[PDB]
């Protein structure tokens, strides 16, 4: 099931992970966990094209019973939208979890923790979910909890740029998009499973209803509903809608030429809060154990691509060439997460650690004892990414 839920890109769940070593700082970025659907619009494409062909003798025997699962799915949805599912909620309490394991004696005695989230419920419900399995592992933990439209400028600053706003909703990646998707969904071959004399269908509405049916069957799974969808496709099948799903997440929230990187930019005063965070600790005028975030894939991906954890940040000229350098779903899963680990050394140098969804991650500079960075070194780098990230915000006057 390896291959083939790692099609689900960004819907993919939260992957599998296990449990003088000891840091004293935990700087962190997690999305909210594995959530329903928000959006019934994929379900209403699906049923409208199968309500149809239904109506003019069009069904195969499995259309006809696609249609009572969608129609089903349609019930099993209601009210839900959005949400944080079961699934997502153990998926927050497993990351708690190993970090208290890994990390006993930062969290022991009466360590204080703040955490943040933006105003989305479902990144709420996770920090709460999070912060919950914490304190029942250390009721002694003291804890600062808090979230709103105040973090927007830190969490949701792909909704406060009117140049990447206008970008994300009619830039130039759109075409470049609609036309791969063209190019590599073959729809046919998965119609005639449900449809008789599929290849009457307009390519147009063709493609939209297959990818319809992928965003339904891709989501189902982060539901925490027993119901499964993914044997409607071939791993081929899945493996092309994957590749269309990654290139719409690359070119329109990380680092795509066509883009000119204002995705990435976009990011830079939560890096620079990152970076403040943690130097208050080191200086004293924090006295925090850890701190924690909540929010969204639109907050991670050009996060960790501003960072410049190696690969993410990589500037693909050809798009059919980007999964192989970019891949959505070792970035951005759900309960997607970032964590900065710092430590001092018996000489009292600091070094940092980077998990990328808790494995180590590589930064573009050197060390002799990797995964362990210079703190004072990562931290001109990234200094470095916010002022360059400033100068691109400038090309584009805001």
């Amino acid at each position: 099931q390896t291959k083939i839920q790692k099609y689900a890109g960004t819907y993919m769940p939260y992957p599998n992970r296990t449990d003088g070593m000891t840091p004293f700082y935990i700087n962190h970025l997690g999305r909210h966990g594995a959530r329903f659907p928000t959006s019934r619009k994929a379900l209403d494409k699906v049923e409208k094209v199968l309500v149809s062909a239904q109506q003019e003798n069009g069904l195969t025997s499995e259309g006809m019973a696609l249609l009572s699962m969608i129609r089903r799915l349609s019930r099993l949805f209601d009210g839900q939208w959005g949400k944080l599912s079961k699934l997502g909620e153990t998926e927050q309490e497993g990351i708690a979890g190993r970090m208290i394991r890994n990390y006993p004696q930062l969290f022991s005695n009466s360590a204080k923790i703040e955490a943040i989230a933006t105003y989305v419920p479902r990144s709420i419900n996770s920090m709460d979910a999070f912060l919950s399995c914490m304190i029942r592992h250390n009721p002694a933990l003291q804890v600062q909890r808090s979230e709103g439209k105040q973090y927007n400028h830190i969490l949701r600053f792909f909704d406060l740029n009117k140049s990447y706003v206008n970008y994300k909703e009619k830039g130039d990646w759109l075409p470049i998009y609609k036309a791969f998707v063209h190019k590599k969904i073959s729809p046919v071959p998965i119609m005639k499973k449900f449809l008789l004399n599929p290849e009457q269908y307009l390519d147009k509405e063709a493609e939209e209803f297959v990818m319809a049916l992928f965003s339904v069957a891709a989501i189902l799974p982060d539901t925490s509903i027993p119901l499964n969808l993914e044997d409607l496709f071939t791993l081929d099948e899945w493996h092309r809608y994957w590749q269309t799903q990654n290139l719409r997440q690359y070119m329109s929230k990380s680092s795509a030429p066509v883009g000119k990187m204002l995705p990435v930019a976009i990011a830079w005063p939560l890096l620079s809060e990152f970076i403040r965070s943690a130097q208050e600790v080191i200086s004293g005028k924090s006295d925090y154990q850890a701190n924690f975030r909540f929010a969204h894939a639109e907050t991670v991906i050009p996060f960790v691509s501003l960072m410049g954890i190696e690969k993410t940040d990589v500037q693909v000229c050809r798009p059919d060439s980007v999964s192989v350098y970019w891949k959505d779903y070792e970035i951005s899963p759900m309960a997607a997460n970032v964590q900065w680990l710092f430590y001092r050394d018996r000489d009292q140098r600091i070094w940092v650690k980077i998990l990328l969804n808790e494995e180590a991650a590589a930064l573009p500079i050197s060390t002799a004892c990797f995964p362990y960075y210079s703190w004072e070194k990562t931290r001109i780098f990234f200094n470095q990414r916010i002022e360059m990230a400033k100068k691109t915000l400038s090309v584009f006057n805001e």
